[PDB]
């Protein structure tokens, strides 16, 4: 289960947040690519293929596949889970795209919410992945995206249906239930107020309407000194506990790192639970030329970073998506 | 306002967190205090003297009072916060140990809670409250002191008679009600179970019950590198947002800094609310010598640190106590 | 707010139960209305018109309007208020009906709930009233019913645009908000489990969660002389203490009456707060002959009947509904 | 298991509810005492004697033992669960007064709470508790007892050692755990306010604070046609469901029956849960002289009523306490 929220502060000020929560470890690692590069939305299926138009900055998934990052355009995408996504019913002769690779497309090909919504509405591919290939527990999610603007939109294939939710008065996201209700939800917390009382359990309907009460009450400032650690508190707050464990619950997912993306600014930032120091990563300190270079940013080998990790920044190999089922 | 609680672990591992959260900028510093170093528990009134036992690292408030720390044995000490208190009855004469050195006089002259479970409940020294109008509270708070091997105890001087518990089970603590009532109500939450309903809420309680339901779930494992993450993740969940303000409450206190201690190994863990990375300093690292030198750590300006920040430590002189009300900001 | 539950037993065993709060008196009585008799949807619009085909007992509201009652065929209908239910926009040419006499139409022309809903989806007319005509604080509201058999169907307006969901596992219906959501509500506290812990707050979406655990939990049990207090149980569970009055709330809508109707052998009953004894009334022990005559069995004047006060009903003057706004 | 709660009204308005909750049938009865009946603390022990001073209704459980009344002058005594309960510590040899006529000798002895909490200070006399192993669950209780003053006292032997809480603001009390914590947990809720939340469940704690805060909402009016049913609304929701089982938890405590008093004007009112009417007793119109004659309602067979029941009285010999464990069933 994972949350992302958005703040909407003065003067175009746009910050995203989002939280990973993982049963294991997720051996995760930052990767930058520039603009100008092809990618294929699927190795053994009829695909469509793409050019990468702006560079930008994304969390990965065990090096296979990308679910958090933050493009040029101070625009920032990110996949969570929602245990009731299904992406298509038989019948479907269009470009079988892979779920690995469906966030790695958007942030390569768009800059502005309002045209990520267009293209999508098309329905060109269906993006899915097998069931159960690793025995893993679960294997289905959503995204949100964000522009440097403040727009958000929340995507979720309802048995293989799109379905979209456009807006700046959408701006947290958990895993379950359907939006729709997840949102209604929130509808009787409200009128309960916050501060008189608020829910603390770690559910995932629960874990949203913290988020949004609070993304919220916090201040509504233009500036960005204090707009980021406000950010992060709320994902403190959000977040939860490592190495979780009750006699009925043997193991569980714990909170594994937080992003954090300046949109307005165009500066990504992430932490690590078992790191004590925080670093980030100044886009508009990066060059995305067509021909600059992939540079990871390793952490599976427990590395520890902080501030400005650009130094650190190494040529790397880029991570292969995975479409197979092994 | 602030919580705290205690993690108890095998291979006696036993690693304590807290929390602080206030209206507005505590402006708080670090400060270091050798062993042998003589102090006087009031300036003005009659209160005892002695001299320091045990070098101790303190957490200052304003730069005026200790509100947490340790001492050379793994003794930590921490002061939150308690409305209903009364230290004592119109009346009382004996030694008024001003309240603003009374943590600092138990690191220095205690290395185990058994050690000042006696001599506190000697009743020897009043406690000493300053009152002012002009957007001050009154000074009313209460106590929590661990030892490294695990025992903790509560003491609380409730309208004038002082109550104490002591014990491996407490753990936690918050700020109201009294703890022999907080306690109880915690008890309740229990039944309904954390995992199916916890009282999320910013409030003294509600932030007690989580803490006591997520403490026991973290991993009882022996390795520092785990635990200590394991604790301050309770910390942060906790610990209230930052900076919260509603029309109808307008302010509210915010979290500011949390504190970790791993008592098994000496070290003292510390971040800030506005501060990104999280530095330490190694106590065993250190010389409290009674000739070391009263040692600073700044941290008004908004200085920035990381890892462990024994080098970047700067000597300067013992700051000020204070016995009595300020005349005016 | 009102609130309406219905319980499944073994063997056809089918009882309803609706609760009644208002801010002040309801001045409701009870009115048996045989089968033969013609009505009209409403008096200064054009209307449809009908020929009531089965008698029943209802439940009046200021002898106005019916809003509760069961006929012949075990079938009970009930009308809730919804604060957001909108029954048509401008360009209605149809036969305007009135809200007033909603309920009479569907008892006086039905028997089985799967017959009910077909003429309903033809919108053949417009049910309105004007909006504050005394000044009332609301005016809006959403209908109930079950047969003898056990299924239930839930109809809101949703801005004109008619919303129904049926089936059986609908048992339950409070105010606010919308039922897919007031549904979605009872999802979350579902998982908490009703034992361990269960909201006791009064709003419309709390009295929902509360009637669906309990109703459940109750006995599963085909006898009919349990099964009626059991059902009320929940119902004074659900039903709010009277005269309520905090700081705040300066007036409040309390607890006036509720009822409930055991559809399977035909039987209504029907309890007031301010009346100590309980009084039904056996419908098969009830002439609804063509010309048998309205007998009215009054409650304004705070009389106090009990058993079967079927020997106190009086030959009466049907209340005339009321479609004016005066 | 059951709920008590007291209303406060002007004009000297005071009336009294009481809750049974049973996991099975409890084959409860009506018994009436006129004044002058000598009675003894126990049939095997070393127990006090006496004469019932006022004539008192009370309402039987299993027709052995009295679990709440009146007697003539105003005072409603009620008898709800504990478990938490210890009444002496080994060794007691006081007379030892057997549980099942304890709320009896109070209101045949009592007229005004003041006195209760005198003679009840002086502790004379021990509790009995009878020890069974087969489908029997230990006697652990406490009393209330609320005269027509309006002044309510709360009385617990808790762990063999007595504590009583008086006073007008002390009107409600359920299960458990004991007043002291039961009381000051309410004051959570009260914080988070009823109209926003309450805890619905059916616990104990639950139950207590749903009445304490809808006990002040209800309507504070002088006449007792309004204030009665203002009253059992809230029995009703304080009030359980009726027969509930869950696969996990098969059995619980259900509503049985619900009982209110009118101590102003010196009515009893009773209702069951499978009993749709609601019929009353008018003490004044009771003749409880000496030789008046023990009176019975019998309701073991499941006998109807309604309104003033007093015409629907039977002659009948006086039940029988058990003070003794029961050999089997
Ligand atoms: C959140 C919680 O915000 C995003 C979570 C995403 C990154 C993970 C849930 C995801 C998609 C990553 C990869 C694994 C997914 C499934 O659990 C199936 C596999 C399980 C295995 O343990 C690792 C690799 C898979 C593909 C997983 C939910
Ligand atoms: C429930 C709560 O289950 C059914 C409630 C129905 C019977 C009432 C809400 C209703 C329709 C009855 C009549 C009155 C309605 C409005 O409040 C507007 C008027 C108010 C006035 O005080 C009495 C007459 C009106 C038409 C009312 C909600």
């Amino acid at each position: 289960m994972c949350t992302r929220a958005v703040y909407l502060g003065p003067d175009r000020m746009v910050v995203t947040g989002r939280t990973m929560d993982w049963k294991e470890d997720i051996m995760s690692n930052i990767y930058v690519f520039p603009r100008g590069m092809q990618r294929a939305g699927h190795n053994k299926e009829k695909t469509v293929n793409w050019t990468s138009k702006y560079g930008s900055v994304i969390a990965t998934g065990y090096d296979i596949g990308t679910c958090d990052g933050m493009n040029e355009k101070g625009l920032v995408a990110s996949l969570l889970f929602l245990p009731e996504s299904v992406y298509s019913l038989p019948g479907d002769t269009r470009p079988a795209m892979g779920i690995s690779i469906w966030t790695q497309y958007v942030l390569d090909n768009f800059a502005t919410v309002r045209e990520a919504v267009d293209e999508m509405k098309k329905e060109t591919f269906r993006i899915d992945a097998p069931r159960m290939p690793n025995g893993g527990p679960e294997s289905t999610l959503h995204m949100a995206i964000t522009d440097e603007t403040g727009n958000t939109a929340v995507i979720e294939y309802l048995d293989g249906k799109l379905s979209i939710h456009e807006g700046k008065e959408y701006q947290v996201m958990t895993n379950s239930p359907r939006y729709e209700l997840q949102l209604a939800v929130n509808d009787y917390w409200k009128e309960v107020g916050g501060l008189q009382m608020l829910p603390g359990t770690n559910r995932s309907s629960d874990r949203f309407v913290r988020a949004s009460f609070y993304i919220h009450a916090i201040p509504q400032t233009a500036d960005a000194k204090i707009a980021v650690p406000s950010v992060l508190s709320v994902m403190r707050n959000v977040s939860v506990p490592f190495g979780i464990n009750t006699p009925e619950k043997p193991h569980i997912s714990s909170t594994r790192w937080r992003s954090v993306s300046d949109q307005k600014n165009k500066v990504y930032y992430f932490e690590s639970t078992l790191t004590p120091n925080l670093f980030w990563l100044d886009l508009k300190k990066i060059d995305f030329s067509p021909k600059a270079g992939v540079k990871k940013l390793s952490l599976t080998k427990g590395e520890i970073y902080a501030g400005d990790a650009v130094k650190d920044l190494k040529d790397s190999q880029s991570f292969t998506f995975l479409f197979e089922t092994p």
